[PDB]
């Protein structure tokens, strides 16, 4: 389709109008209030600055994490080789409309008039063998690379999303003992899925009309994002109404907390509203690796998170059912978490 490797401006299907409503400040180390916080997962006070970050940004850097940085650079090669493939050979594993994974625009896309400057892919760990071969019917070596590194990524990435589960229940303040009863009750890290979407976002020769990925909340509990070393993930503050450039920084995943999490922590931890935008010198690749429940489990607040004497701040739904909500806050301008609150 569109081919924004030759494009020397940004067309009007690509142009949006309110880019630049709010302002943008640096979320490095030096800035200040809005220095984006760092969570090392090993330390022994992980489990309080995740509470604070969770609370107060509904996002961290984070580090210490274990997953080996060979093989950190190797997914980043292997995602930038699926977007470098022909058009006509990525046009074989289509997402068509509707379906869950392949190739093209995330499904946020069909709600907005204009086009963003990015190209998609989505896949689900657990069936990556069978979906790549769409984009790869006769298998062969970038193929089999390719699972391979997806595959130890997954075995990693899997692990690591259990011990953060872990930390984010603690960070309610309850101990490792009565976190270990929650998850034999409702069995929240045995059972969550992961999704993957990978994005490609090409150098723009007008990134002051150009948009990367539109301003979103992720639906799930909480998604790790690995990027590229070129900036463009930018996270909204409140209060003054602001995008807080988050840095690029060898090593470290973004965790981005999602709507669902906010509905299991009766609102106490903050789903972040985040974008990404486009530059004009360099490529950049990023993979969002989304957790969320079965299609099955009911998600409401936790007893342990609402307060006693308090009532739930929201009503149960499925992620199917809140899927369906969210379409309908998109089309109507509303709030999907409001629109399942109580009140
Ligand atoms: C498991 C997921 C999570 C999805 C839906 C599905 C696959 C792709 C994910 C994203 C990725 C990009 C933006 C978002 C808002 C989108 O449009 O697609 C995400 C969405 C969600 O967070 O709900
Ligand atoms: O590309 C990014 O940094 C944002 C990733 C993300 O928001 C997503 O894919 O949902």
């Amino acid at each position: 389709c569109f081919d924004f490797r030759a494009a020397r401006r940004v067309p009007e299907t690509h142009a949006w109008p309110g880019l630049d409503d709010h302002p943008v400040v640096d979320g490095g180390g030096g800035g200040g209030e809005d220095a984006v916080p760092v969570v090392d997962v090993g330390a022994g006070d992980a489990a309080a600055r995740v509470a604070r970050a969770a609370e107060q940004w509904g996002a961290f850097l984070l580090v210490g994490h274990g997953v080996p940085a060979a093989l950190l650079s190797r997914v980043e090669e292997r995602v930038a080789r699926v977007f470098s493939l022909p058009a006509s050979e990525k046009m074989r594993a289509v997402r068509g409309p509707g379906e869950p994974c392949g190739y093209g625009s995330p499904p946020i896309s069909s709600f907005f008039s204009k086009l963003m400057w990015s190209e998609g892919y989505t896949f689900s760990p657990s069936s990556l063998r069978s979906e790549l071969r769409r984009l790869w019917p006769k298998s062969g070596d970038d193929y089999l690379l390719f699972c391979d590194v997806m595959e130890e990524f997954h075995k990693e990435m899997r692990r690591l999303a259990d011990e953060l589960l872990r930390l984010f229940l603690r960070a309610l303040g309850l101990t490792g003992e009565e976190v270990a009863g929650v998850e034999a009750e409702r069995r929240i890290g045995e059972r969550m899925t992961a999704t993957v979407h990978l994005n490609w976002y090409p150098r723009c020769p007008e990134p002051r009309r150009a948009l990367g990925l539109i301003a979103h909340t992720d639906s799930g509990f909480f998604t790790f994002v690995l990027q590229s070393l070129v900036p463009g993930l930018q996270l909204f503050r409140r209060g003054p109404d602001r995008w807080v450039a988050v840095p690029a920084v060898a090593g470290a995943f973004v965790v981005n907390v999602g709507d669902l999490f906010h509905i299991l922590t009766n609102g106490r931890f903050h789903s972040v509203y985040h974008r990404a935008v486009v530059n004009r010198d360099r490529d950049r690749v990023s993979l969002g690796y989304f957790l969320g429940p079965p299609p099955d489990a009911e998600v409401a607040p936790l007893p342990e998170a609402v307060p006693a004497g308090r009532s739930p701040a929201y009503r149960a739904v499925t992620w199917p059912e809140y899927m369906a909500v969210r379409k309908k806050a998109f089309a109507t301008g509303g709030s999907a978490l409001k629109m399942v609150s109580t009140d």
